[PDB]
């Protein structure tokens, strides 16, 4: 499933380390988010089982085409500086730890909600 792999490749991490600014520039640049930089991407960790779970028993409607979690999850929002999009994208790292609201494809996970964990 592919568009499951976008999401994965895009909004997950299992095991990260240090979670700072220099922990977002290295990631978006390996998730391939930098052409042209990714204005704001948020990485989710623990383990994949629970977040499709969204998509099942462990989740809830969260208006027509979203889904928002039981529970909340660790996650790291990586934010672009924005200003300048040249090859170098900067970012800064923001841990929280929040429930979540995603879009779910015939029970697989495919898009993350950006801006419900704006505030």
């Amino acid at each position: 499933n592919e568009r499951y792999e976008k999401f994965l490749r895009q909004h997950y991490d299992a095991k990260p380390q240090g979670r700072d600014d220099r922990y977002c520039e290295s990631m978006m640049k390996e998730r391939k988010l930098t052409s042209p930089c990714k204005d704001v991407n948020t990485f989710i960790h623990g383990t994949k089982k629970n977040i499709r779970a969204i998509c099942g028993k462990k989740g809830s409607p969260y208006g027509e085409n979203f889904r928002i979690s039981n529970s909340p999850f660790q996650i790291t929002t990586c934010t672009h500086s924005r200003g300048s999009p040249w090859p170098p994208c900067g970012y800064r790292a923001f841990k929280d730890f929040r429930y979540i609201v995603i879009a779910c494809e015939d029970g697989w996970p495919v898009h993350f909600d950006e801006s419900f964990i704006s505030p």
